[PDB]
């Protein structure tokens, strides 16, 4: 039972499992960069547009 | 076997077990970014030209 315990403990027989906070750190990483890239690509296209 | 089969279908860590799903918007994220990445830098160079 401890051996399957310890594979079964939330975490896998392999340690350090991928978090569901760290992948959703991940994903909210992700979208906060997106946006940000999406406002700077905003920002680029009117910076592109007024020097012509 | 009742802790064999609680254990199997996703260990008890109170903490989400990973979905691929997840890493497939991982994957679809990021490349959008990427595609985002490389649409800015396109227009960073005519920004870059038109300046100088």
């Amino acid at each position: 039972t401890e051996e399957i315990s310890k594979r079964g403990a939330g975490m896998p027989g392999q340690h350090g499992q991928i978090t569901q906070q760290e992948l959703d750190t991940v994903v909210k990483t992700q979208h906060e960069i997106l946006r940000q890239v999406n406002e700077m690509k905003n920002s680029m296209s009117e910076t592109v547009r007024l020097v012509s």
